[PDB]
C-alpha cells in the first residue's frame, strides 16, 4: 500500500583471500548477481582505507535538483564540503523534525516516493558531481610528489583503490589510447537527503563500481541485464518525451520511475542499503536508480572485463540502430589490444582472439557488399588520428574505424559501410572506400593472439 519494497538484493562478504583479487572476485558472483542486475560486496572488517580531508579547502560547484516522476532531467551538466554538510543536516533535520539519525531508512524511502509522486509538492535538492581534479580529488590515496603515512601506502595498490581499477591487466579498457576522461577516471558524488540518480545503464554496457566512502547510506534499485528491453518498452509507453532523438552525447534524457510500476509490469526490480564502507557494482546492461538518506560521500568507476567484450560489440550495433553516439571505438580498441599482443595476458589474448575472428568475418562481408555496389577505388586510411567528431557516420553517428566511404563532393563528410547510400547523390564509382587494414593485415594480427594464448 503507497511503498511495497522490492526484494533485497545479493550481499557478499568474501574473505581476506576471495577479496585479494576484485577481477576473479567479480567473476565468481556472476552467475548469481547477473540475475538482479546489482549486488553488494562487503569487505573484509579490517580492510579500512583511510579517507582524511579538510572540509574547508574542498570546494565545488552545486547541481540543482527538482523531485518529480517521470520528468526528464539531462543526465550531465559555490559550497566547500563544511558549508554543504551544513545545508544538508539542516534540511532534513527541518524536513522531518528530528534529529538526522533518528530518521529510520524505511521512513525516507517511502516519503521520498510520495512526495516525487505529488505535484502540489516542489522539493529541489543540491548534489555534487564531478571527476576528480585539483580543487577535489579522490578520496582514495594517490602519488603525489605530499609524503604519505604507512596506512596510505598500504592502500596505494589495491585492486579495490578505485584509481587503479580501469589500469589492472584483467581489465580491457585501459589499453585505449584515445582516452576518454567521462569513461576510465573515478567520478566524485556529494550527496544530500533524496538528491537521486534517475534510471540509466553504462555508457558501452559496461560494468560499474561505487563505494560509499562516509556517511548516511545510499537506497539502490537494480534490473537485470536480461530484462532491460522489458523497461524500456515500460518507459515508452508512461513517457515517450524521453525517446525523442537527441543531438549530443551530452544531451542524453533520463527519469524518476517507481520501481512499483516497474513490478507491475512484470520487470524484475531488487533493492539495497548501501552503507560507508560497502561496494554497489551493476553489471552489462543492468538499469539502476536511487537516492541518497543523507549527507554522504562516493566515489565511482567505470569497467570492462573480458566478460564483457562480446556485449560491447553487440551495444555497438544497438547504438547504430539508434543513431546514438558512441564513447569511443570497439574495434579500435579491439585491433590496439592485437597490436600489443605480446604483452598481452594470456586469457585477455585469448577473448580478444574471439572478436577480432568475429570482426574479421563481418567486415569481409560489408566490403563485398559495397564492391558489389560499385564502389571501386580505395585508400588507406588513419582513422585513429581524426578527431571523433570528424568521423562519425552521417546517417547512424557510429564512430569509424575499421572502414567508411567518402566522396570529393562532400569534403570531409564519411557514412559506416551500412550507409554507403546516405552520403550523396552521385553514382558510386566517384566513391572512395577508405580503410585501415587490408584482410591481408589483419590475419596476422589475430595470429598473435592465438600464439600468446598458446
Ligand atoms: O549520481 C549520478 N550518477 C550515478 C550515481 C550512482 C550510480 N549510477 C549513476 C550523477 C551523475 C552525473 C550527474 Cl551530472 C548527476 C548525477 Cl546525480
Ligand atoms: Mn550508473
Ligand atoms: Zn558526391
Ligand atoms: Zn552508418
Amino acid at each position: 500500500s503507497m511503498f511495497l519494497p522490492p526484494p533485497e538484493c545479493p550481499v557478499f562478504e568474501p574473505s581476506w583471500e576471495e577479496f585479494a583479487d576484485p577481477f576473479a572476485f567479480i567473476h565468481k558472483i556472476r552467475p548469481i548477481a547477473e540475475q538482479t542486475g546489482i549486488c553488494k560486496v562487503r569487505p573484509p572488517p579490517d580492510w579500512q582505507p583511510p579517507f582524511a580531508c579538510d572540509v574547508d579547502k574542498l570546494h565545488f560547484t552545486p547541481r540543482i535538483q527538482r523531485l518529480n516522476e517521470l520528468e526528464a532531467q539531462t543526465r550531465v551538466k559555490d559550497y566547500t564540503l563544511r558549508t554543504f554538510g551544513e545545508m544538508a543536516d539542516a534540511f532534513k533535520s527541518d524536513y522531518f523534525n528530528m534529529p538526522v539519525h533518528m530518521v529510520p531508512t524505511e521512513l525516507v524511502e517511502k516519503e521520498f516516493w510520495r512526495l516525487v509522486s505529488t505535484i502540489e509538492e516542489d522539493v529541489t535538492v543540491e548534489y555534487g558531481a564531478d571527476i576528480a581534479s585539483k580543487e577535489f580529488g579522490s578520496g582514495f590515496p594517490v602519488r603525489d610528489g605530499i609524503k604519505l603515512s604507512p596506512e596510505e601506502e598500504e592502500y596505494l595498490d589495491s585492486g579495490w583503490n578505485l584509481n587503479n581499477m580501469p589500469v589492472m591487466e584483467q581489465s580491457v579498457l585501459a589499453h585505449i589510447t584515445a582516452d576518454i576522461c567521462g569513461m576510465k577516471l573515478p567520478w566524485l558524488y556529494v550527496g544530500m537527503c533524496f538528491s537521486s540518480f534517475c534510471w540509466h545503464i553504462e555508457d558501452h554496457w559496461s560494468y560499474s563500481i561505487n563505494y560509499l566512502h562516509w556517511g548516511e547510506p545510499k537506497t539502490w534499485y537494480g534490473v537485470p541485464g536480461y530484462a532491460a528491453e522489458q523497461l524500456e518498452n515500460v518507459m515508452k509507453k508512461l513517457a515517450p518525451e524521453l525517446f525523442v532523438s537527441q543531438p549530443d552525447l551530452l544531451h542524453q534524457l533520463v527519469t524518476i520511475m517507481n520501481p512499483n510500476t516497474l513490478m507491475t509490469h512484470e520487470v524484475p526490480v531488487y533493492r539495497t542499503n548501501q552503507c560507508a564502507g560497502e561496494f554497489v557494482i551493476t553489471f552489462p546492461r543492468a538499469y539502476h536508480s536511487g537516492f541518497n538518506q543523507g549527507f554522504n560521500f562516493a566515489e565511482a568507476v567505470n569497467f570492462c572485463t573480458v566478460d564483457w567484450l562480446p556485449l560491447g560489440r553487440q551495444c555497438v550495433e544497438h547504438y547504430r540502430l539508434l543513431h546514438r553516439y558512441c564513447v569511443f571505438s570497439h574495434d579500435e580498441m579491439i585491433c590496439k589490444m592485437a597490436s600489443k599482443a605480446d604483452v598481452l595476458d594470456v586469457v585477455v589474448a585469448s577473448t580478444v582472439q574471439k572478436d577480432m575472428a568475429i570482426m574479421i568475418e563481418d567486415e569481409k562481408a560489408l566490403r563485398e557488399t559495397v564492391r558489389k555496389l560499385g564502389v571501386i577505388d580505395s585508400e588507406r586510411m588513419d582513422f585513429e588520428l581524426l578527431p571523433d567528431d570528424e568521423r562519425q557516420c552521417v546517417k547512424c553517428k557510429t564512430t569509424c574505424f575499421m572502414s567508411a566511404i567518402s566522396c570529393s563532393c562532400k569534403p570531409g563528410l564519411l557514412v559506416c559501410l551500412h550507409h554507403v547510400k546516405e552520403l550523396c547523390s552521385c553514382p558510386p564509382y566517384k566513391y572512395k572506400l577508405r580503410y585501415r587494414y587490408t584482410l591481408d593485415d589483419l590475419y596476422p594480427m589475430m595470429n598473435a593472439l592465438k600464439l600468446r594464448a598458446e
